[PDB]
């Protein structure tokens, strides 16, 4: 499924991730945004690694889900990477929240470092009353 950005804002915000471990829901948003343009069934496949990122938040098989194909891969949220490509993405957050709890924080993707980190983004959440 291809979220609409406000749609995202209100799930995200009931799912209680505005301000989880410091982090505001605008930069969830801008996360999911750059990731997966909003989408939970992409899959980016690291041929330089052998490992997979799944879902609206591009979650990785090496440390947080199990594809069993993963060369030296643990699963640190404990699921399969089938469930972060669910129309739920109930357990995608779930997983995200566990990334998140590591000391890297929202910084363990790269990408939130790149087009999110120090600046204006407030245009994720704006008018969608979250």
């Amino acid at each position: 499924k291809v979220f609409e950005r406000c749609e995202l804002a209100r799930t995200l915000k009931r799912l209680g991730m505005d301000g989880y471990r410091g982090i505001s829901l605008a930069n969830w948003m801008c996360l999911a945004k750059w990731e997966s343009g909003y989408n939970t069934r992409a899959t980016n496949y690291n041929a330089g690694d052998r490992s997979t990122d799944y879902g609206i938040f591009q979650i990785n098989s090496r440390y947080w889900c199990n594809d069993g194909k993963t060369p030296g891969a643990v699963n640190a949220a404990h699921l399969s990477c089938s469930a972060l490509l669910q129309d739920n993405i109930a357990d995608a957050v779930a997983a995200a929240k566990r990334v998140v709890r590591d000391p890297q924080g929202i910084r363990a993707w790269v990408a939130w470092r790149n087009r999110c980190q120090n600046r204006d983004v407030r245009q994720y959440v704006q008018g969608c009353g979250a």
